[PDB]
This record gives C-alpha cells, structure tokens and sequence, in this order.
C-alpha cells in the first residue's frame, strides 16, 4: 500500500501525550490522525501490537463463550433466567472491558483528544469487569442469605462507580499516577475480602474450603496482586530497557493476566453453578 505509510519511532520523539512508558525505547507508532491507518496498524509490528491482539482475541473468545452460555439447556440450571442474567452481567462486563481495551490500544496514537476519550473507556472497562465478576459470585455465595447479597452488590456498585468517576480525572491517566491506578483497581478487586470474611464467618472453615472457593479465591487474589505489581513496577522492561519493546513487556503481560483472570473467575463461578444444580435451590 502507498496510503497512510508510517515508520516506528524511538521514545524521545513522541509527543507528551503518547510518551507513556520510558522503558519501551523504540517501535512506537507515530501520531497518525487517521482511524484508517490506526486500524490498519493492527497488522503491524510495534509496541502496542501484543496489547491489541491479546485483548482483541480475548474479546472474540468471551463473546463466543458468552453466546454459548445463553443457549445452554434450561435443564442445566436451577432458575435458568435469573442464573443467566447473573452470568450475562459477568460476560457483558468481560466483553466491554476487552472491547474498550483493544479499541483504545488500536486508536491510541490517533490524536490527544482520541487518546483521552478512549483511555477513559479503557480504565472504566476494568471497573466493569470487576463489578460484573462479583454479580454471579455473590449470587451463589449468598444463595440462601439475601440481605448480605443485596448489600454487597450495592457496595461493589458504589466502589465501582467511584472508580469509574476517578478514571475520568485527567491527572489519573498520567505516568506519575500509574501506581494510584494499580491501587484503585487492586482495592476494587481485593474488596471481595469483605464478603469473603462474612461468608467464612457464617458457613465455616470446613464448608468454605471443601466447596473449593478458598483455593480458587486465593489463586484469584494472587493473579490480582501479582498482576498489579507487574503493571506498576514496569517489569520486565525496567530491567531490560530496549529489549522488551515489542514482546512480553508489563502491559502485554498484564493483558494476559486479565484474560487468564477472567477465565479462572468464570471457571470458579461456573463450578458454583454446577454444584448449586446438584444440591437444588432449597435451604
Ligand atoms: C466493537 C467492534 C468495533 C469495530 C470497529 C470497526 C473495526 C474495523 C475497522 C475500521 C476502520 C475503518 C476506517 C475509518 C476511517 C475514518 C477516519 C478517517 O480517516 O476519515 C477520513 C475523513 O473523514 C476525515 O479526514
Ligand atoms: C452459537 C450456537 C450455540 C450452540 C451450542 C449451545 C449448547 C450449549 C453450549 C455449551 C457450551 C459449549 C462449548 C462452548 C465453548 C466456548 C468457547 C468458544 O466458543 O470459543 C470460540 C473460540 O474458539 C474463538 O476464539
Ligand atoms: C497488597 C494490598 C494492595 C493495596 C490495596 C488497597 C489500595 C487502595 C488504594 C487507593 C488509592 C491510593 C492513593 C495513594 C496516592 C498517594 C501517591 C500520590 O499522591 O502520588 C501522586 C504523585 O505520584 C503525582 O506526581
Ligand atoms: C451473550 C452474552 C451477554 C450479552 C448480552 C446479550 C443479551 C441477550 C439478547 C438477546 C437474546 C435473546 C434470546 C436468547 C435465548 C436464550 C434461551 C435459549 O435459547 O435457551 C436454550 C434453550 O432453548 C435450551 O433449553
Ligand atoms: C445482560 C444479558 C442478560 C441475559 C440475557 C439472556 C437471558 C436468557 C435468555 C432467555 C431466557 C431463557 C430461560 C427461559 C426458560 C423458560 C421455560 C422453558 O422451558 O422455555 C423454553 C425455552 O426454550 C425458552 O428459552
Ligand atoms: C456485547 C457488545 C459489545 C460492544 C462493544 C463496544 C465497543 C465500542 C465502544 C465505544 C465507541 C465510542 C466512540 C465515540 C466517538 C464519537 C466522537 C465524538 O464526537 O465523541 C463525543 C462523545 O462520544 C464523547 O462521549
Ligand atoms: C468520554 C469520557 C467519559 C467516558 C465514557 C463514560 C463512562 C463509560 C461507562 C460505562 C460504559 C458501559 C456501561 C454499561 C452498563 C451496563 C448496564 C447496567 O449496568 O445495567 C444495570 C441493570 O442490569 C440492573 O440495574
Ligand atoms: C457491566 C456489568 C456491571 C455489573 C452490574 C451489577 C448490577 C446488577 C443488578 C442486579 C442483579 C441482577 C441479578 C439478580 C439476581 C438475584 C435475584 C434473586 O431473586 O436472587 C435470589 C437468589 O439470591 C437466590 O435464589
Ligand atoms: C477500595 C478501592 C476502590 C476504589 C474507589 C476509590 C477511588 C478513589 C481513591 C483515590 C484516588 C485519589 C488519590 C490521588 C492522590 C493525590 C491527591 C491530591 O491531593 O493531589 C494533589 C497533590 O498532588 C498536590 O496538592
Ligand atoms: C474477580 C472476583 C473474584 C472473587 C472475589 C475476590 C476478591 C479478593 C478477596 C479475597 C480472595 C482471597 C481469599 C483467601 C482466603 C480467605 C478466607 C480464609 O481466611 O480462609 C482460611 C482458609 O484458607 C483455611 O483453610
Ligand atoms: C478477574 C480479573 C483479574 C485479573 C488481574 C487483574 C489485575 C489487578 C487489577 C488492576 C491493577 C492494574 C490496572 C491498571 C490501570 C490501567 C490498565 C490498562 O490500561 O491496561
Ligand atoms: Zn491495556
């Protein structure tokens, strides 16, 4: 092609709004105020290539996985409509998080205005992934106890809506605030420790770990805390500057942790449903 030709540029000659991680020293797409060129760049090697494809394939996969869930026989469920509305809110959340992500990562270099608009959709999308992952979880964990399930849905909604408001703050999207971000999204996730404690208090140390939720919750909190640490600490590009430009840098790794994280979380709540089916909807 002879339309929208461009070359990868080193870090130093990026405009301030594109200067994100100073450990990725080269392979940067230059400012191109063409969506035509931005979306064509999905088929090009550059810093953002991996970030785009991880959350682009992860998005098609959750759209694929969520559709197959809707069309599951109603005999599989205890209350198929209710059960599907809860998983649907998880799938919608997961899909929106990744769609906002890969779209933002693709159109990132377009203009300061666009970068600003789409980053606000990026950050917000993370909160949506967290809010939606709580819905089927509280539903099964608080099946026979309805007052706490309602409370904890409101708690996650309030914290989630606060996080979404904080994502709109222009100073939040600066590299100096990169840690504040990892704390805001890590706290949002780790806040599940509140209803985890409340559940162990009521059901017991036998009931909680027998029904695999303790081992599963731990793995997920490992994924959550290790995942934020990578992003905030810019590892491994902090240790090999110029070598992690196109592959396995921290954002690219964190992207894999979000797809894996959402896949582990789905596998966990999909077990709480398989089990609630065997026992039935009683008390
Ligand atoms: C959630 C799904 C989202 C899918 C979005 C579409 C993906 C496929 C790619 C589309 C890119 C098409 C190019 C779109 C190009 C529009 C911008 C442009 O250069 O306009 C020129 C003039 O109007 C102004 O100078
Ligand atoms: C859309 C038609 C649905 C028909 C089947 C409905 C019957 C119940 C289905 C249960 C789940 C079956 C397996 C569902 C498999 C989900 C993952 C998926 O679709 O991945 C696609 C990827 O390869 C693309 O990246
Ligand atoms: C292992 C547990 C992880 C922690 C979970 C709880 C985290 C909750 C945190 C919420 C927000 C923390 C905000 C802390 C903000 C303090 C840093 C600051 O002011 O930096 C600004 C400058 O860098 C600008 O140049
Ligand atoms: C798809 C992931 C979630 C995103 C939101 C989608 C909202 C749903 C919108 C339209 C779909 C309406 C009809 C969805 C059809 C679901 C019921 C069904 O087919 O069950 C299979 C049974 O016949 C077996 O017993
Ligand atoms: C954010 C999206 C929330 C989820 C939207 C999709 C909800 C599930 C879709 C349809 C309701 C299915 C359960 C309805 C079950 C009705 C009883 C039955 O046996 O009906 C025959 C079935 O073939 C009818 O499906
Ligand atoms: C299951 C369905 C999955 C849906 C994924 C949706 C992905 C696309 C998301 C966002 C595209 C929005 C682009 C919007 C760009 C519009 C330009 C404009 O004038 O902006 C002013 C306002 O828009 C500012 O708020
Ligand atoms: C342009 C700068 C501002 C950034 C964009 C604005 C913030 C984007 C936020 C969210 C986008 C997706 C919203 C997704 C909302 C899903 C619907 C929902 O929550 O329904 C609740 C009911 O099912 C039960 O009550
Ligand atoms: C982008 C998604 C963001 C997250 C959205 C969170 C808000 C969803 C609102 C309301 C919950 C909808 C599902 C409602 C599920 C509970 C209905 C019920 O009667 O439960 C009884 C059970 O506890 C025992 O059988
Ligand atoms: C459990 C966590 C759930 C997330 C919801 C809460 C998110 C909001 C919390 C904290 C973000 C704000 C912290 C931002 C830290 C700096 C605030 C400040 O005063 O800056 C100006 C100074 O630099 C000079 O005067
Ligand atoms: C994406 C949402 C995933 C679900 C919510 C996760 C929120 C993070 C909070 C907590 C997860 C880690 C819980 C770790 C386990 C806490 C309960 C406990 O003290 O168990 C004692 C037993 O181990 C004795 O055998
Ligand atoms: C269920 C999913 C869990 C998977 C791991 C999540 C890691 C912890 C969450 C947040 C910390 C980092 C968030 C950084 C903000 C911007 C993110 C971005 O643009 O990719
Ligand atoms: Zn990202």
């Amino acid at each position: 092609e002879f339309e929208g030709r461009w070359r990868v540029i080193p870090h130093d000659v990026l405009p301030d709004w594109l200067k994100d991680n100073d450990f990725l020293l080269h392979g940067h797409r230059p400012p191109m105020p063409s969506f035509r060129a931005c979306f064509k760049s999905i088929f090009r090697i550059h810093t953002e290539t991996g970030n785009i494809w991880t959350h682009l394939l992860g998005c098609v996969f959750f759209l694929c996985l969520g559709i197959f869930y809707m069309f599951r026989p109603n005999i599989s469920f205890v209350a198929p409509l209710q059960e599907k509305v809860v998983f649907g809110l998880f799938f919608l959340g997961a899909i929106l998080c990744l769609s906002f992500s890969w779209l933002f990562h693709t159109v990132y270099c377009h203009s300061e205005g666009v970068s600003r608009l789409f980053s606000k959709l990026d950050y917000s999308g993370i909160a949506l992934l967290i809010m939606g992952s709580f819905v089927p979880w509280l539903y099964y964990s608080f099946y026979c106890n309805p007052q706490p399930c309602f409370i904890y849905l409101i708690v996650i909604c309030v914290l989630g809506i606060a996080a979404i408001i904080v994502s709109q703050w222009d100073m939040f999207a600066t590299p100096q605030y990169r840690g504040v971000r990892a704390g805001v999204f890590l706290g949002l996730g780790l806040s599940g420790i509140i209803p985890t404690l409340h559940y162990v208090i009521s059901e017991g140390f036998l009931k909680a770990a027998t029904i695999g939720q303790i081992g599963w919750l731990m793995l997920m909190a490992s994924l959550y805390i290790t995942g934020a640490a990578l992003y905030a600490a810019r590892i491994p590009e902090r240790f090999f500057p110029g070598k992690c430009d196109i592959w396995f840098h921290s954002h690219q790794l964190f992207h894999i942790f979000v797809v894996a994280g959402a896949f582990v979380h789905f596998h966990g709540v999909s077990n709480l449903q398989e089990f609630r089916f065997m026992i039935g909807g009683g008390c």
